Parts: C-alpha cells; structure tokens; sequence
C-alpha cells in the first residue's frame, strides 16, 4: 500500500535498502 513513499524510501532510506537486499 501507499506506493508513492516507497519510491521516496528507495532514495532517502539506503540504510533500509542495503539491509533488506543484503548486498551493500
């Protein structure tokens, strides 16, 4: 749900993005 802020989170949340993908 809330699909807008997922695009924002993918730029302003690299902290989450590295941890979920685990390849940073």
């Amino acid at each position: 749900f809330l699909p807008i802020l997922a695009s924002l989170a993918a730029k302003f949340g690299p902290k989450l993005f590295a941890l979920v993908t685990k390849k940073a």
